[PDB]
């Protein structure tokens, strides 16, 4: 007559499993150049042109009215963003609590968890040497993201540079399905109503995390530790590309925000 924390981990592998159009398995497959619609490598202007042609063709059928070529990479990072907040709200009902929770505890929840789950599982997606993107039907390379004009050469960086050490973690999509559902349920998120129920919401969720590492992960016994730090890490990595993308906003008239996203960052941080 106790709770089934095994079965509480499977249940959330199973629902991270089911939301997400991109797993770490999924991704290492392509990356690993295993035959049906290959990635298209992106390295340059000439093969980011290509790709576009066939993977968004609508963004470039404009003719000379086509924006600047960061300002479509931004268009297309911000769709991803868009489809990765749907996914993570699909995926939150299966955290216990969560639906429980009054609604605008959850959009509280999701609007400053949603990046930090971003950046967390887009290290799935990245190497050292550039990302998948486009539902796993384009490799972009790190050194052509740095190569862009600034402001829009600064986005990528930081987050390879987070995914580089999150990597060498060795995580697997049991234990990032878990990372994630803890992310979302942070007590101390600013104007939270019910914080005690969300709190005991966090410690259920942050124990099922602890004994699932001790569990898969019996070689690192700091793997717990670890990731309480990656989840600061990630607050902080959030809180400066917000910066970022309010100097795009302000000085980059064609970078159009969508306006999901700008809901989210409206008094966030
Ligand atoms: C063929 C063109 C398609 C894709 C290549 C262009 C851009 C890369 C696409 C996605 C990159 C992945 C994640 C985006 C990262 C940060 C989010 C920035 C926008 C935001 O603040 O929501």
């Amino acid at each position: 007559m106790t709770a089934d924390l095994k079965s509480l981990a499977k249940r959330i592998y199973e629902a991270y499993l089911k939301n997400f159009n991109m797993n770490k398995v999924k991704a290492r497959v392509i990356l690993s150049g295993k035959s049906n619609n290959p990635p298209f490598v992106i390295h340059d202007m000439e093969t980011l042109c290509m790709a576009e042609k066939t993977l968004v063709a609508k963004l470039v059928a404009n003719g000379i009215q086509n924006k600047e070529a960061e300002v479509r990479i931004f268009h297309c990072c911000q769709c991803t963003s868009v489809e990765t907040v749907t996914e993570l709200t699909e995926f939150a009902k299966a955290i216990p609590g969560f639906a429980n929770l009054d609604l605008n505890d959850q959009v509280t929840l999701l609007k400053y968890g949603v990046y930090e789950a971003i950046f967390a599982m887009l290290s799935s997606v990245m190497n050292k040497d550039g990302m998948l993107v486009a539902y796993g039907n384009g490799f972009i390379t790190r050194e052509f993201l740095k190569s862009l004009r600034k402001p829009f050469c600064d986005i990528m960086e930081p987050k390879f540079d987070f995914a580089m050490k999150f990597n060498a973690l060795e995580l697997d999509d049991s234990d990032i399905s878990l990372f994630v559902a803890a992310i979302i349920c942070c007590g101390d998120r600013p104007g939270l109503l019910n914080v005690g129920h969300i709190e005991k919401m966090q410690e259920g969720i942050v124990h099922v995390l602890r004994l699932h590492l001790q569990s898969n992960h019996p070689d690192d016994i700091f793997l717990f530790p670890k990731l309480l730090q990656k989840m600061a890490d990630l607050r902080q990595l959030v809180t400066e590309h917000a910066q970022l993308v309010q100097i795009i906003k302000k000085t980059e008239s064609d970078a159009a925000l969508h306006p999901l996203l700008q809901e989210i960052y409206r008094d966030m941080y």
